[PDB]
Parts: structure tokens; sequence; C-alpha cells
């Protein structure tokens, strides 16, 4: 009954799909890394020099890209002194932003900069630009990656790292819309322009530096940031959350009727329609694209669960979460020439996390299981996956019934994700392959028996993926019998 | 010399009560400046001056007499070069730094936070702290306002608690920089409003109180300044500075603070009073962004600026303080207290031996100054409720310039008592004044007057009490209507039952 | 056959030649310092103090009226504090721009100023205005000149210096265009106005602030700076390098043809438009001409000399250097009332150097002798001279075939400068001498058999001055036969 046609061109391949779209975003916030991914030497979680071994399994099985760290808001008041040399000489500071809390410094340059080493990750390094002189950041840089001599490097060198880390990534301010100096964008572009010139690269490596951005659909700022500084940044960074209800966030993470569900997918599918026009004015002062269009904070926020401190952010991650996820990457996918990186609002405990830990215990999440899924678009080749799908409406809201993407990856198989945003009803899909004969079709599914389900430590396995049994090749059309509320990753042979 | 009678009629209305009179009208102002604060304020613990934690106890016991309500410290232009850090720890370590827009002189660093902000304890008032932004990073400020206030064991807190406080202060009125256009930065009005919208941000308020930010307002009638600050920036704001001095003769400043004849009298006067027409329209350009009137208008800077007097030196801003400098106050509370619902702050320039001082002090010795006089005569206005005062009065006119012969205000005071204020400004000519009181039955008046013999009389350590108030004997109540036989050059505060 | 008349009025002496227009630049650059200036105390090459004796003794004969340092783009990064104090606590610091080397911080605040008393010249000090907090500049400026007795004048006391130092110009930003911020002109005023107040003169002497200026033809900026900003300054600074075949620097220092030296004569002859023009925006705000115009870059950059590192800017200097020197010493003498200062590129072993070094050998360059020839014009008198010269023409590009100027210089004398451009053909100059009665005439000339003649170790004196015997006086006119691609300067009795 609800029937979906499409084709796919894998005779027309496009641009290179980057593993970067997979980034993470690690704060400074609540239990993220405390907890999250810091326990201590000593502790009798199993670790790593400190690093809990259960989430080190877990997202190096996922092949995390990059991380971004420190921050967030966080980053606009940190002083990256007070993160090096003995842990008890460390200061403890005041975790302004996120609930007033002492933050104890134990997890500071060397300790981030050895875990991206650990995970074979890439560290994303945000800088503060509004409550520092541009010394600050043009130390730090120096001091992460300058393989001379000199005393910054000679004491990165007496703190227990003798080469040099790679820095590829860069951030020149975080928010400065908002927390980070509620600066208007002409402003921000001559602060921009400033600091970034005193962060260089040393001859033995390229960092690259991602502007401030945008927030959701502010073209101004895009407009003057390019005009003023297209020829000074690598990357320009935008930012959109998911927020049903809209700001302040007052959604539940775990109960949710079907209005609440087609409301979030509605304003999660507005990512498209912000990159499209971020993207043209940029495409006005860098046609080539030189700049990337860098998402660096995306992902759903609801009201906090009952019980917690409101400044952790602590929210569980349901199949809604999970569809969130797919139609982003979906989105992301077909604007790969200019979207290179995106980092998910955050990696461990906080927002759409990956991961929830509480002490020993740890829960993938349905967000995670999509990550998992999408695997195989890590520098993978877009190909054109065009869609003929009815709308899904309930009340006065309306979404597709059926949204995909497709890759060819890297191993040289072709990849067709599919997402039914439909809370209740299934749809047949018939896609019409061209440029390439097809024999086999193999895949998994992620679904949930209810739109509101949800991992917990007692019950890990609630939204997991599965052999998926309704996809069917038959001559040149790949058949789908695509449940409700439902993600299924496809590979075709 | 002689000159007519005038009459002066008026209407108070005690039915028509109006907005709060904020007891921070009444503000103080403590920059590092001459012997503002060393000599002035702090004398250290080993002085010979009778001291209290070397506070000298003599200005102690004055600032407490007349409810000191703030106090801002530590500039002025002075705080836009200051750096929090080497005014806090042991005394020693504490870096000798100079004061360059004051003499050029050595600043020992000796007066830094603990020192004012105990200070502010022993005399009950609330801290204004003005902040660096002219010659910091933000971070200094942020850092400032975590050491003062922060309640947790952050490693700021504990070096407060090393350094002998263990409870946070208070710190109610942050100003985020001072006097931009000028000694601050030189900063066109669209700079700072960017770098006030920046610094502001790292400025946080714990859980625990509430830290309001004051934006770096006009100078004078700088009315575009007025504009950019407000259309750029209301909504960071809770207040905006105003400064306006009384400069006879115009800048620089060189009218004698001791020795004047009657055009210099008037002229003083009338340049005073254009302190409401700048009020008038600096706040019709604030009602256009901000309607709700939640933004103060804060006069952080007011007050006489004479030249040096003979002798001194002129960095340091010392001058004498006469009958004239008293009516430049009467004047300036009469209208503050018009304004009472967008003008919430002022700050007199300065506390202790330096421009319109409440007091002079030498070595031991003190004395009060005229000005100080009207803050206690005035008193009753802190907290008050503004009461409409209508006075119909000749101009009193010398020479090419007029001034109101009489200007006044009035308010119901918490006591529950309606007091009344009246000056005089011609130098020669008495008045009489009638007002028809409504709202209020009349059954007694009492007062005080605060005159000299002559308009250029001053207070000094050998007559300390030249000029003082003293029971007023010249008001009289019958019917609805308060008679009084107002002297020459002269205020009163008029108390009724 | 080329025949030049001219005028010269001795009775309309317009303005003072400042002195400053022979100022030196010495950047923290390749071996400018270290090497050219700077060997240690500890070094085998002959030394005072760990300056090298061949150096003082020979830039105190051309009575250096004062050096700019450290920069330079150099200056824009550099904090004073690490150079003072203890040499063995002083960080190692990396010259980024020059090479990405180490800097020692060897030579820091009290090597220099007390070089500049060895020397008898004035210290020209540039500021860190671009990644800096104004709270540095506002403390060196008082560590070096504060009488009081302030922690920071105890300091330097400590620091072995108990008197101040005089400081006389102080520049506030380097290149805030490019090197020092990447500032567009409206954000560069703003920021000096708020950098420039806290730079405070003590009772005790004046510090005169110079302003950041434009490169080249940049028109806006000049007209932006004075605009916001004239108030402020009491000079702004100018930048205009001669650059044949234009940026990047490829052209050849000790190789060339004929082509090649009058395109570099030509380049640099464009300072006299673009002073005129300047000095007209100057004019509209400043029309009391209270601001000097402060050229303190100028001069030849040319490719790197080969199997040197190419950041530490090393190039020959030829007898087209000379003829360069000479042209921009006229250009400016006859823009004297309003071009007070100016400073060429650089003084020891960076482009169009006094001096080149090699560990124990020094040589002295043609420019050096063109600094000595017009060493009368420090602080002499301008006089006007008119030249009517035909043109100097090779292929498509023509310049005059001669210039010249004249001052009355502090001893009384009558001093005129001719240069001949030509390459090949020599000129007969016939000066009309009006408000002077002329007896003799002497005077030395600077030339070589070759165009591309320059100094090396092995031949020293390749380019050298010597005794000129082509000039004579008849009846009011002084007739000079000048030979091609020479200069001369003539005394009159």
């Amino acid at each position: 009954e609800v029937k979906v046609n499409g084709t796919l061109r894998v005779d027309q391949p496009g641009a290179q799909v980057s593993r970067q779209l997979f980034g993470q975003f690690a704060e400074h916030l609540g239990t993220g890394i405390y907890g999250g991914v810091w326990v201590g030497e000593e502790s009798p979680i199993p670790n790593t020099h400190g690093y809990r071994n259960d989430v080190v399994a877990a997202l190096k099985a996922i092949a995390v890209p990059n991380i971004r760290w420190p921050g967030g808001c966080f980053a606009d008041e940190y002083h990256w002194r007070d993160g090096v040399g003995t842990p008890a000489k460390r200061p403890i500071r005041v975790n302004t932003h996120w609930g007033g809390v002492e933050e104890s410094n134990r997890f500071g340059t060397h300790e981030f900069m050895d875990f991206t080493e650990l995970l074979g990750t890439q560290a994303y390094i945000a800088g503060n630009v509004g409550d520092a002189a541009p010394e600050e950041i043009a130390q730090w840089a120096e001091y992460m990656t300058a393989p001379t001599r000199s005393s910054l490097a000679n004491e990165r060198r007496a703190n227990g790292r003798d080469a040099p880390w790679q820095v590829p990534y860069f951030g020149v301010g975080n928010e400065l819309w908002g927390c980070g100096g509620n600066m208007r964008v002409e402003y921000a572009a001559d602060v921009f322009r400033r600091y970034q010139t005193f962060v260089k690269s040393p001859a033995s490596q390229k960092i690259l530096k991602i502007a401030p951005g945008p927030s959701d659909d502010d073209y101004h700022w895009t407009e003057v940031m390019m005009r003023e500084a297209s020829k000074f940044m690598d990357g320009l960074s935008m930012h959109y959350y998911t927020i049903p209800g809209g700001w302040p966030p007052r959604a539940s993470s775990t109960t949710f009727d079907e209005a609440a569900w087609i409301q979030t997918l509605s304003r999660t599918l507005v990512m498209d329609e912000l990159i499209t026009k971020h993207s043209a004015i940029m495409d006005k002062y860098d046609p080539a694209k030189k700049v990337a269009l860098v998402v660096d904070e995306w992902g759903t926020w609801y009201a906090p669960l009952p019980g917690t401190n409101p400044g952790f952010l602590q929210q569980q991650n349901s199949l809604r979460d999970a569809l969130v996820a797919s139609l982003n990457f979906d989105i992301f996918s077909q604007h790969a020439e200019r979207v290179r990186m995106a980092n998910i609002a955050q990696m461990v405990n906080v927002l759409q996390a990956m991961i929830l830990t509480d002490g020993d215990k740890m829960v993938l999440t349905p967000t995670y299981h999509v990550f998992a899924l999408y695997k195989p678009y890590q520098d993978a080749t877009h190909l054109p996956l065009q869609l003929q799908t009815p709308q899904y409406r309930h009340g006065d809201t309306q979404v597709p019934a059926v949204h995909g993407s497709a890759v060819k990856a890297k191993d040289g198989h072709v990849y067709i994700a599919l997402t039914n945003l439909d809370a209740s009803a299934s749809a047949t899909v018939s896609v019409q392959v061209e440029g390439l004969p097809l024999r086999a079709v193999e895949g998994q599914i992620l679904t949930a028996p209810a739109i509101a389900t949800y991992n917990t430590y007692a019950q890990p396995q609630a939204v997991a993926p599965v052999a998926f049994k309704g996809a069917r090749v038959q001559g040149k059309t790949v058949n789908v019998a695509l449940p409700a509320h439902s993600i299924v990753m496809l590979k075709l042979q």
C-alpha cells in the first residue's frame, strides 16, 4: 500500500563521501569525559592507562575518524596550560556552562591526544578565541606539533611525549555568536582573521583551520565570514540541533507519541535546506569548494532525564534517534563535495550519545548501531539514488515516507541505505539499478517493536541490528519490503 | 552687597507618590589617585594614625554616618590599566606599578582586592568593581569575578581562602570598562559595543549571587554613543554609565576652588544644571531600545572639577570644597530624584582627598566638606518615594547667565515622614517660598540649613565647621501651606510631621 | 650627446632633511642578528661584550641615526619578557616566518638597547599588537624607560641597567594587513587607537608612536588610518620594496642584463609617486603635517642566493643597489617636509644590507657606500634642484637619464648628488647655481666597470668610492662630466 519507486545510477559516480562525516565530539560536560572515557589508572573499571576498555573497543569497532575536543562552549573558556604537567599541580577550574561544577583538569592535552592515538583516530582541537589572547592557541599548537627543541616542544617532551602529535584540524573559536563572546559576524570575521594568523603549521604537518560559522539558518553569518575570510580557512563550521518543541529543550527522550515522532523527523530534515543554502553562499566566494562545510554539532536535544543535573545533558537514545542519524548521513552524503566533515553531539553520556556508562556498566545506543551500519560509507563514492516517495502525514506535519542514499564502498560493493519514517505503515520499495548487473542482495535492519524503544543496561539489545529478510533482486530491480519505523543497509552483489 | 527678596510659589503632591529614589544615587567613587586611597582610606596596620586593620578610624566612622550605599573601585582611568593579581597575596610580593594617569607615581598595591572588599564589609556598603577591558584579555575579569565570588573549592576560590577570606564576598555591580572613548582605549562606540558584548560574556554569576553588569556609556552630550551602545548591546547590560563633570571655564580645569566672585558662582551652578538636559536626552534614547527601563542609567562620575590647589601635584586632583560645592550636590540630588525611574545609580567623583570629596585628610587630620553635609542632609532620600514638587520661580540673573532662583525636590522617606529640599541659588537675595501641600494634613515642620556668611567659604583643619548644618527656624505651617524664609546661597532640608 | 641642464636655488632653502631618513632595520631574521651583529661573549670573532667589533666600527663610521628592532613580521609575534633575565633561563622560541628555526632569545632588550648606546644611535622599538594584549607593550615601555622604583624598573636594574634607556620611537604594530593579523584597515584603526593608548611617556622623555600604515599603493589604508586615528600618531609607516619581476622575488641579485637594470631603477622610482599620493591623503586630515610619513621598509628584494635557506633572505648587493639607494635618498629629501624617517631593509646579511658577514669575514656593500656618501644630508636643509634631463630608454622602459638632489649641510657647505641611470651613456650636466658665489668644487664618485659588479670577501672593494675629478665651476655654473652608471656627491666651496 505505500509504494516507493526509484533509480540508482551506479554509472554516475560522484564525490568522495568523507569518512570525517562520522566525526565524534567530546566536550568537558557532565560525565562525557569523566566516567564516559576517563576512569583513571587506579580504577577497578578495566582500563588502559586510565581509558576504560569497553568504550575504547566500541569506538574502535565503528572506526571513529576524528574527535573534536574539548568543546563546545567549554573550549571558549579553556586554558590549555591548566591541563598539562603533573596532575597534582593542575588547577581545579569551574565548568561555568555545564552545572558550575569543578573541573579537575586530569584529562588534558596528553590524555586526550594519547587517547586519539590509542583509537587510531584524528584529533580535532577546539581553540580558545573568546576569552584568551591569540598567543594561547599559538603556543598550544607549538606545544603539540613542534619538532624543534623550542621550550614548548621540550615541555611536551618533559611531560612524556617525545615526538609531536598530529593535529590535523584546529577550530579557531566555537559559537562566537553566543557562548564564545556574543559577537556580530562583522567582528567575529575580524577576530578570526587575526587569531588564525598565529596558528602556524610546522614544516612537518599541515594544521587545517576551521572558522566559526553559523547557527541554524544564519545566512548573514555565512555571507560575511566567507566574503571576509574564505582565503584564511580550510573549513567553516555550522551547527544545527534537532529540538522537538523548540528551545528550550523540553521534549521527553523516553516517552512520546506519533506527533512527537514525526515532528522530530521533520525538524531533523531541515538540515538539507540549511546545507543547500549555506553551500550556495559559500559557492559565491569559493566556487572551487576549497573550504569544507563542517557540520560540527548536530543531533537531538531533549529534556534532561528525571533526577539528573540539567547541566549534564543526559538523555535517552531511542529508535527515533537512530532514524535521526540515518537521515542526516543520507543528507550529508548527498552534499559530499562541500560537506566533508560532521560531528554528532556528543560521544558518551551527553546528548545523542554513542554510549551510556554508569560505573562499570556500558550500553550501546541505537545511534551507535547506525554509525556501525553506515561504516561502508567511510571514504566511499556517492552514487545518485533518486526515490519517488509519497509523503507520510500525521496531523499538520508531513515528511517523505522513505528516505535513502547509496554509495560504492572502497571494497567495490554498492550499498543502499533506506529508512521508513512512518511510525506504523510498511513500504514496498522498488529501485531500478543502472550500470551494475545484480545477482543478490544481503542486508541488515535496525528496528524495534515500538517507536519509543531504547537500550538499557538490563536490556542492552532492545534496539540492535539483525539480518534483514525483505530484500531481493529481480532483473535490474532491487525490491524491498521495508517495515514501519526501520532502517536497512543493503549490500548488492 | 544687597539684592531684593524674591517670591516663589509651589505645589507638593504627597497624594501622587512616584518611583523609588534608589539609595544607590548616593554612591561614592574611590579611584587609586593621589591620596584618595593611600592616606585617605588606607594607612596600614603599623601606622600611628588610629586604624582598624589598616583603615583609618576617623574616615570609617564618617562614611558609616552617611550610610554609603556603594563604592566604585578602583577607577576611573586607573581601572582600565589595573591587573587584579597585582593586588592579592602576601603584601611584600605584590608588584609596585606606576600610576600613569595620576602623576606617574608608584602604586604599592598594598590596597588590593581583599583590602577593598573587607573595607566595604566594615562600612556595610556594596562593592561596585570596575573591571579592566582596555589593556587586558577577557580572562582577567572572568578570573577576578571567580576569585571574589566562587563558593566552590576551585583553585581561584582556594587562593582567596589562602589569602585570608574563606567565604565569597558579594559583588553586586561590575563595570565592564571605564571611559572607553578616552583613557580606556580611545574607542569608537561601534568598536566599544563589540568589545563590551565580548568581555561581559565571560563575567558570569555563580548560582549563589547575581553580578549586575554596567556597560561603558557616554561622556557629556555624546548621544551617538548612547544610541549605538543601546542599539547594539542593551540586552547584555543591567546599567549604562554616563559621566558629566561640572567644570567652570571649560576644559582644561582652571577655575579656583577657594576664591571666586558671583560670575564664577552662577557659571558653576549653570553648568551643573545641564545634568538635567543630559539625563533627559540620554533617557529618551534609552527608551527607544529599552522602553520598559530594564537598563539603569548610571551616573557614575559627576561633580566639580577645579584647578589643583597651589603647591599640590596637579596629577592628584586636590581641590577645596566650598558652599558652592554643597549647592552643586543638592541640585544634582534634586535632578536625579526627578528621573528616579531610569536613573537608579550615581557616584560622585571622588570620595576622599580627590575632586569633590566627602573628606580631606592630612596625616592624622581630617575635615568633613560642605559636600559631605549635603549627603548627610539627603540621607532620608535613600530608597524613599519621589513626590512631585512643582516650583514657580523667577530666574536669578547675573551678567549674561541665568538659573532658577530656587530649586528643590521632595520625598516620602521610609521613616514615614515627608521631606522637602530647597536650594536658593542666588548669591545675595533671600527668597520667600510658599508651598501648597496636597494629600497630607500639616501639623509641624522642622529642618536643617546649610549656609555660610560668604559664598566662598570652605572647611579647613583649623576651621572645621565653617560650613555645617544647623537647626533651621524659617519654616512654618499654616493650613495646607508650608512657608519658608529661605536665605541667599543656602540649602534647607525640611521634615514634615 | 646626453646633455642635462639644471638650476639650484641656494637662496630658496626648504625643510630640514632629517637624519632619520638614514635609518636601519634589524629584524630577527636569518643571520641578521645572530652572526651579523651578535656573536656572543664566547665567540672567537673579535667582539665587545658579544657584539662583533668589525660591524660596530663600520656602522659608527656612517653615523647610523636609528635602528628599528626586532621586526618586521617577527615583532608581531615577539614577547619581550622572553628576551630579558638571566640568559640561561630565557625560553627558546620558534622563528615561524623565517625558516621555522630556533630563536635562543640571547639577543633581547638589554643586548639591543646597549648596542644602540655603543653605536650612539636611537632605538626604534617595534611592538607586538597582533598576538599580544596591550599590557605587553605598556609593560615593555615601562621596563625600558621608567626612572621610578616600580617592579619593572627594578627588574631592569637587577638585569644590569640602572638608568632608563631612551626609547624615542615606538611602532604600534607592523604589517597588520598581513603577518601582523590579516587585518582590514577599519579593524586595524580600532586596534591601533586602543593599543597606542597604553604606551605612555614618562615625564622624563617623549616616546613617539608610529601607526601601522600602507603597503605599496594601498591608498584606502592611508585614508582610513588618517581619518580615524591621525590625532593619536606621531608618524604613519609605509612600506615599498623594489622587486624586479614582481612578487614572488625571483630576480638574480648577481647576474643581470640592461633590461633588468632599467626595470629595477624604474620600479624603485615609483617611491616618488607613492609618497606624493600618500602625502596628499595625509594632508586632508593633518594639514599641519604634524604626522611624519615614515618609510620604514624600502629597498630591493631579489631571489635568495644559491645554496642559502630561502627564509634567510640572503642576496648580493651590486652597483644597481647603490643606485637604488641614491635615487631613494634623492626622493626622500624632495619630500622632507612630510617624510621624516626611513629605514632600509635590512642592516646586516638580510635583503639590501649594509654589511655581509660569514664567520669572522665581513664585507661592506655598494649600498653602505651610498649611506657614507650621503652623510652630509643628515639634518641638512633641502635646496630646490630642478634638472631638465632626457630620458634613458631601453626597450619598452624609460627613466630619467640623470637624477639628483642638493642640500646645505650643517657644516655650512652646499652638496649636490647626481646619479647617471644610463647603463652605458655618459652625461654632461650643467647646473646654474643661484644664491651662492662659486669658487671651487670637489667630490667623490661611486661606480664600477660593469653594472653587475658587487663586493665579495675575495674582492671587497670592487665597488667603492674614489675622488671624482669631473666637476668644474664656470661663472655661476657647475659643469659635470658624469660617467655611465655612476653616483657622484659634490661639495661646493
